[PDB]
């Protein structure tokens, strides 16, 4: 309880949200997932403008903290991966802007933390992989076909294959490429934007304009992992050689 | 040690025996995985009738909280989640379902009950879904489906037992049935299922049902992933 | 000798179903005879309709004299012929008022089943046995009116009900001999006048449970399925 | 003299409509006053709200004083604000309960329809008469209750009904002297607090058919349409 | 009255209506709403193959007229903003073919009558702004939204800010940027496209493609400029 | 004729393809070829085939609904064949397979319409696609159409009835791409890895959760404008058109 595995920076306009595991790649333990949640929970209370998401280190999130996952019971990591659904659901549909900044290479629930927000950047350099489907998980799935259609979701999702900055940019998912540099200016951009409007007009616009299927995708999530064998399909897709 | 499900297999008919005497049939991991197992089998060989019972002393007390303390929040969470994906297997079942209740009922063991089309209880029966006491969301639409919303809130909203005539009165059991009576019963209802055709059977069932089984999972779960599910589950236990 | 008489006064249009000696069984004739009277009706925004039968019923429902020689196309078109026409009844802006007396059979009740206002003699009858040849007609607006378990009940095994069971199940709203008849048509075309032909529209369109689409849907997958004819001959065979 | 009284106990708050001068007749200011109340008892997390009238019944409805004085504008914005209050009361996460006695009508009726356990005196009765004058108000969650049967019945001739009608088609739980109603308000508040609010708050979600913005929407276009003053004017001219 | 607001060409393949308040940039007053209100529902009786709508003078439409607004209650212009989006749902259900073409600086609800049209254009430098989510109202967002996707919507209603013609073009909120030596041939290609396809079979195709949440999008336009203080909110917005 | 295979099926264990076998007719569907169809897609799905590929032997993929013997088939025939072709629509558009076509020549109707039920598409440079039905009523594929080229386009092209190529597939993204055929096996063979990238299950729950599901609204549309009094009338004045 000494750790400060999640930062958050708290000012008028934004509370930025570092994952601060930079030695796991950002990995998502039960322990971040919660902070990120709490955070999250007090940022709405608060009616902060705008959420940013940060890494600090090398990448944004690896998602899902693999480590002593043997040692976890089908039980916990079903939990651990409800709860993950529960905070992209908050996330996608905050009040708050929400701003994301990856770099480096990212994977699974860290992807989706990403997709979860409504202004997203990358750096030339970063790349994104949801390998989930490989061992039967069904995670943020319909949130990425939202973006980047029906048809790039299948291409992507469907082969559970990487994809970078360019690809990133041109489908979608990204605004733009951004050099970490530049990261600051972008900031203070969402911030205007987010202050645009007052809280409850911001709150209602949001609303207005996300197409929410929350039950949908939880179910989905809950089954997929739920399924007798979780465990051995995990064990079997981190055995695999790419 | 004996299995905590037995099965019979008849032509037109399966009988899924819950066999927990010492546990008031209440739902162990093993035996919701057996039930599931067993419906699943049922459905590939397109059975036109599944019928449920309990042996011993009542239909089920639900989840089996025998232990819950040496489980993880997670390991509940888990054990909930299957126990809804069975309800949900049973609700949309192709084949007709028969459910016959007796004795004290519980939470899951209601659900499972409630899950079944035709319905048929002893006159002495009883039945409580007590799980909102400790924040579980379970069941709650399917049983506003068959009851109305205005008597799931009175029986809901306090969390309340409910005997076989009020069960009869607001239209959760077709009528009541002595146990000796129920072989009857089954042979009616295994006629009924195979007065169509296994496909029409089908069709039928799925254009009378209202389908809200992702929003009845994403509730479930949601309600049982809320930190703190062990200690709701605890200070209920003690009331 | 037409198959359909119309009666038109100003609050009110009378389509009387006009082949007693055939049952004032639903040709394709006799459907698209309907299907003009209402789509008519509707242009003049008539405040009642209703629907009667001459001689000893209100309707058998679809004519299958010379089925065997019509294609399983044609029979598919009049079956959707039929379904188009149910869905304009129940989706009138018109108060519907619907009398039936003797035996009723199939489309026929399904045609009574689509107005608002159902009554019905002592005497009547009423049996929708489309299902045992697979044909998936009328099924949800039934649901609707009596609930899912009771729907299941009578659909499922395709039973004749009578005018006490109707009335029970909420099918009908009274029985009345035919006597008693002009004077529910009075009393009809006094409600359907009580509002403004926009706000009745506007009253019937916000209280309507719309399912069209499912159920055209549903009606045309069951009577296009390879072998309805055989389906039919066999039906046609049984006890 | 203000036109709400509210009282505030631990487990309840109650709202009493206080104009019995004006047969509690809902003005801009008491509507206002309800919306703020409701509003600091939903922050609050109140388990029990409590709807009463003062004086000789419960509500009058729309208050149609000086609306001669008033813009077709002013009187849609009225009409909108009573519909959000409505749905405010009717989508509460707290238990709602209301007590009817006398002559109520209109918005008055649909303020009642809101709540949740609704009881009224044997000699109360009801009128929702504003399709007369072209308005859509409360017309599903009437429906909701009573079925599309009884709602056309009702609203398609908008009649009165008395507590016995009410009682039979569902619209009250029970005729109740007002003798009997703090045991029926001990009672509900005893059910309100029977699951942590949270909890209560999930289960009245869960179990509601939400069709808020239909009914805004309705609403809206009814109350918006060219003429509606004078339609208004039509309904309440004195001879 | 004798003035003409909204002036209407009829022809067998199409009506042109133009919004004729040029020396008020084409605002919308309770008059004109009510004009086209009455123009489109003809239009629909008459089963018109193609509306077309353009602005006189030097723009398309500023959207609601602010003209004494302090003297209008807060009831008044509930109705008004009601009435607007009644409008906007007639034209975007509509059976026809509806076509578009706009110039000059266009605000608010005339943007969201552009919006409401299926095919449109606009000069080279047209401006665009809905600006109304700065005092709370919420009109024409899911069409918006519908046109352009959410995440480009976000980006132009969340900060309430102008888009100009490269961006409409760019994000799919125009066809093409043309000027109006281009319109005759445009209205033109609408008509004969328009005239395709049998009423019947057209009006169906139009409900079949369309994306329909009507109720959903007045309840919201409802509730937002029915909020106690909206006439507060607009002198606020307006003094900025 | 029991003796003519109207549908070749070719069986493998990762992909069969279906080659629609009538090059003399343009491929049209007849009563016969759709029947023999909707049997081998029920066939597939039976034994779990993890790609299907539709192709057209001849000139083109397909002329969509044979008109040959038209006028000696009663207005019941014509519904018929149109709800059982709207029906191996629904069936190819919702399969738990992969799904592949490969386009060329000039195509129509509920030919382009099952190309449209596929989920990867590709044609040659000179592929031309027309669904023209609305000039007499029909209304089939229609939203499926709108689902993946958007509202605007679909209304572009259906409002019109008119033609439109393969460097406008292309653009309004109903292609992929262009590929000559040349490079179709190198793509059947990319599509087999990607379905049998996941295993069946997952396959299936990825479709499932990816498609937007209007296939009641989809029939009923269809069922209802074919079956309008004078439909054959419709069709001999759509094909006196010069
Ligand atoms: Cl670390
Ligand atoms: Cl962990
Ligand atoms: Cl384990
Ligand atoms: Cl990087
Ligand atoms: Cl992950
Ligand atoms: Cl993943
Ligand atoms: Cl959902
Ligand atoms: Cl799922
Ligand atoms: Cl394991
Ligand atoms: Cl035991
Ligand atoms: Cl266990
Ligand atoms: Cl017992
Ligand atoms: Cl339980
Ligand atoms: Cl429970
Ligand atoms: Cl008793
Ligand atoms: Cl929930
Ligand atoms: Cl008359
Ligand atoms: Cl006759
Ligand atoms: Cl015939
Ligand atoms: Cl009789
Ligand atoms: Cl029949
Ligand atoms: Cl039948
Ligand atoms: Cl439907
Ligand atoms: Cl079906
Ligand atoms: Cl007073
Ligand atoms: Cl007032
Ligand atoms: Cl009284
Ligand atoms: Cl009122
Ligand atoms: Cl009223
Ligand atoms: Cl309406
Ligand atoms: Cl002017
Ligand atoms: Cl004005
Ligand atoms: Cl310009
Ligand atoms: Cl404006
Ligand atoms: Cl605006
Ligand atoms: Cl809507
Ligand atoms: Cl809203
Ligand atoms: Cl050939
Ligand atoms: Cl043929
Ligand atoms: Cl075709
Ligand atoms: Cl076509
Ligand atoms: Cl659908
Ligand atoms: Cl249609």
């Amino acid at each position: 309880s000494a750790s400060l595995p999640l930062a958050i920076e708290r000012r008028p306009a934004a509370w930025t949200f570092t994952l601060s595991r930079p030695e796991k790649r950002n990995a998502l333990s039960a322990e971040l997932v919660e902070a990120l949640i709490d955070g999250v929970d007090a940022a709405h209370r608060e009616q902060v403008p705008l959420l940013v998401f940060a890494g600090a280190g090398r990448n944004f999130s690896a998602g899902f903290d693999f480590t002593d996952y043997e040692t976890q019971s089908e039980g916990d990591l079903l939990l651990r991966m409800v709860r993950i659904e529960m905070l992209l659901q908050r996330v996608a549909g905050s009040p708050s802007l929400t701003l994301a900044l990856a770099h480096g290479r990212n994977f699974g629930a860290g992807v989706d933390l990403f997709a979860a927000c409504k202004w997203r950047y990358c750096t030339p350099e970063a790349g994104f992989r949801m390998p989930g489907l490989k061992f039967g998980l069904v995670l943020g799935t319909r949130r990425f076909r939202d973006i980047v259609g029906a048809d790039q979701a299948l291409s992507i999702l469907g082969s559970a294959r990487a994809f970078d900055a360019d690809e990133a940019r041109r489908i979608g998912f990204v605004r733009d490429c951004a050099a970490q540099a530049q990261w600051p200016a972008l900031i203070d951009a969402a911030a205007e934007a987010a202050t645009a409007l007052d809280p409850a007009t911001r709150a209602t616009l949001h609303r207005v304009l996300r197409d929410d299927h929350d039950d949908a995708d939880l179910a989905a999530l809950a089954r997929s992992a739920a399924q007798p064998g979780f465990k051995a399909r995990i064990r079997d897709y981190l055995a695999q050689p790419a």
